[PDB]
């Protein structure tokens, strides 16, 4: 009863803080002040909060549909997180995010420099996750930290379902890692450390391939430990396509900045590998992840035989939104990896990144359902 | 325990909290030293006190339900659809959200064409319309029951006195200040203001109006004595309530004889202060001995208490006793100050500070009155 009350409290403190944020942005902002670094820094936090909210909705749908998402994840049958707790955590982090944004927008609050407010938020999140005091969701935080350890260094780690799931979720949430690297550079060699104005009126390729690299080496490991080349080397190639696409984007940008003559051939390679990568991940999503387009569909054409969710319109809406937002994700991870689009730049990424988490939230239902009804991942 | 009701209660509580923080941070920053905000607090105090009373009554319902004091057979309520404390929290949060929105609109004046004197009127109109909403929605049963109870309270001599009307008439004593503010509104919209300006403010009969709760309490226990012929509790109860009449009349006469020179102000001051002492002592001893039932014989381990308590800690009872003794004098001094013109130097500060404290004192008193009506028939009902 108190958890539901806290969910309601946070959902509404966050609402009024959002209204205040909109009013301050349309009123308090001093016209030309180069807001872009601020929104780029806070985009990671906003994406994390949205991902937590969408994952709460995911747990809600999983519980209603009758799936054993506490068994596939190998979670304990008791003392796991329901949708209420995820909503509460999301609301608390959103409250902190809004308070930090309002403090940044309101300089006359104190004489303390504004640029400390972002870290005080993000560091808090780390301090929230690094909580050895066994106070707040200690089992959940311990499980998450163990998963992060077994994911971020996972050549020498047998891959269970949770490892693969978080590794896949990293690709769609990689905007946070990109923004982290950008803010590290911004604090290193952009701001002056003297003026109290945080607005300030090829590594990128590696960092963006990092989630792809983790899932690549995790599927290579799965093949090594299983000997089934088809279900795993295919995914290895799927993320190799991401490697090639990011590499060709970087080469194209470098050669265009240098005025290199042969940059058009690099553009052609980039576009062909973009088509290849997008189609590859899309066909894997539809055919293997969700398990749709099964030849034994019958009356459930374009879907599979066994359907758990009530309405079939959800599946078709998801198919269309997937075939659109997967192209969106590929174009976004190609643009933000380099200086591909100087004009749009952060605008298209800021529009698409929130949608990549939505696409992954939608994909979570069907991946969990496909793995539940028939053990698609071979995790047994 | 419905999840959606608790979510809405938390939502309204959070909105109310953030709006109160914004009000505190705005009245300090977005106000002007040339303004006179007193006719604004003197208007919104009724709504704020009503919202606080609803919140405290939700807490009281929580306490009664978790303590075993079934306020469904000793409150004349149907034991099939009873307003839970969560619903009281929800209503209080909704009214508080409306209160904060109207207050913020008055502070900022978002619309230029709308002058800053309709927002309090809009808030109070919305509250009364919610109370008198003809259609069957938004706790229609509870609102109809409350309307009928208010009807039979304000016409107490013509109705048999049950417990519900007795209790509502008791609660009106500490809500009497609200009516006083209403009277001020009646003057403020008829004597002050220019009906076209948009600002706070440019740089009696209410003495009789701080009697209607006391009047209804005095007429009750006399309508009861008419049918029961039990003078022992009822006549002294009526005398206790008439101490209020004497105190208010003498405060008014002292104010009238002090505002102009008549050479007998000291006599009125002496008689008013002795009436103050006797009324405060009368009410205090009635609450401690008759209403709460404390200081009863066979105390045993529970010294100064009854032989059978309900609440887990006797520390609660002792704090209640001390709180009543140090707030029943504040209640009387607030009655003296508001009903007349005693201290123009401070004036409204004392009333606006003591009124929420008096509502809190009622909140405490409700815990033990129903307890002593369940472990007894205190009030002589059954
Ligand atoms: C290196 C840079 C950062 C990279 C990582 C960024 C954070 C990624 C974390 C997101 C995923 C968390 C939820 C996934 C699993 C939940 C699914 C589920 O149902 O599982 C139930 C689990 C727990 O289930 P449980 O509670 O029933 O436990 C199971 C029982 N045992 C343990 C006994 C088996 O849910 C969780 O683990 C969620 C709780 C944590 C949610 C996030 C809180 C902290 C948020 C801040 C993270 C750090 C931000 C850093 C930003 C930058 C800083 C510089
Ligand atoms: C009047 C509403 C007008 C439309 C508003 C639209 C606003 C935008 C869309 C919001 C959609 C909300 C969907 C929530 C999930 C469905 C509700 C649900 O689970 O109810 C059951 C639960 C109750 O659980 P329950 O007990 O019903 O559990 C189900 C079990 N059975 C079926 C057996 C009863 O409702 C709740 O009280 C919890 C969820 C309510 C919504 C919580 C929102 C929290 C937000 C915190 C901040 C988020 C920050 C990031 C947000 C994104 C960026 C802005
Ligand atoms: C950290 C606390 C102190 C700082 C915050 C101050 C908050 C206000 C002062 C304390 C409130 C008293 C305790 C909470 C209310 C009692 C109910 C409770 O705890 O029961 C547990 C209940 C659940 O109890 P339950 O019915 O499940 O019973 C538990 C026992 N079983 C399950 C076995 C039957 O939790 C809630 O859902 C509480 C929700 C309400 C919380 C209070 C805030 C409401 C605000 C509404 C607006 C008020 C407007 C007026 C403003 C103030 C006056 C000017
Ligand atoms: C001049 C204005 C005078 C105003 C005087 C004060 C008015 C407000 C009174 C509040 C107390 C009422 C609740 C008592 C509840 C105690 C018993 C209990 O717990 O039972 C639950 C009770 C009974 O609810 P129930 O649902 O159990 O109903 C009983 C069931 N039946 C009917 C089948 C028998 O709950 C209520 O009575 C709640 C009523 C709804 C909340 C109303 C809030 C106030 C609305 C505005 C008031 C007017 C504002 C001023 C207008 C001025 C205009 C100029």
């Amino acid at each position: 009863a108190w958890t539901t009350f806290r969910v309601g409290l946070f959902c509404g403190i966050f609402i009024v803080l959002n209204i205040t944020l909109v009013l301050a942005a349309v009123f308090k902002l001093e016209t030309d002040r180069s807001i872009w670094p601020l929104i780029r820094i806070y985009r990671g936090g906003f994406l994390l909060i949205e991902f937590l909210f969408l994952l709460g909705i995911n747990t809600y749908g999983w519980r209603q549909a009758g799936v054993n998402h506490v068994l596939i994840f190998e979670l304990n049958p008791r003392s796991n997180l329901s949708h209420q707790h995820l909503f509460e955590i999301a609301g608390f982090l959103g409250i902190l995010w809004c308070l930090s944004l309002l403090a940044c927008f309101f300089a006359p609050i104190s004489v303390i420099p504004t640029y400390v407010y972002p870290l005080a938020l993000y560091g808090f999140m780390v301090f929230f996750l690094i909580n050895p005091t066994k106070t707040f969701y200690y089992k959940s935080r311990f499980w998450l930290l163990k998963l992060l350890f077994r994911v971020f260094t996972a050549p020498f780690h047998k891959v269970g379902f949770a490892d693969f799931w978080l590794a896949d979720q990293l690709n769609s949430l990689s905007v946070i890692l990109m923004d982290l690297e950008y803010m590290i550079c911004f604090y290193s060699l952009e701001l002056k450390w003297d003026e109290s104005k945080g607005l300030l009126p090829g590594v990128r390729a590696i960092v963006q391939c990092i989630p792809a690299w983790l899932r690549f080496i995790q599927c290579l490991r799965r093949y090594r430990d299983t000997k089934r080349a088809f279900p795993h080397l295919v995914n290895a190639g799927k993320y190799s396509t991401t490697f090639f696409m990011v590499t060709f984007a970087a080469l194209y940008s470098t050669h265009k900045e240098r005025g290199h003559s042969d940059t058009m051939v690099f553009f052609y390679l980039w576009i062909v590998f973009y088509i290849i990568s997008s189609c590859y991940t899309l066909i894997w999503d539809l055919k293997m992840d969700w398990g749709l387009f099964d030849k034994n569909a019958g009356e459930n054409t374009f879907l599979r035989e066994e359907i758990v969710y009530p309405q079939k319109a959800y599946y078709y809406c998801a198919i269309i939104e997937d075939v659109i937002l997967r192209f969106a994700w590929t174009i976004q991870i190609s643009i933000t990896s380099t200086t591909l689009l100087p004009h749009s730049g952060d605008i298209i990424a800021t529009v698409f990144a929130p949608l990549e988490v939505f696409r992954r939230f939608v994909w979570n239902f069907f991946r969990l359902e496909n793995e539940h009804l028939n053990n698609c991942g071979e995790f047994r």
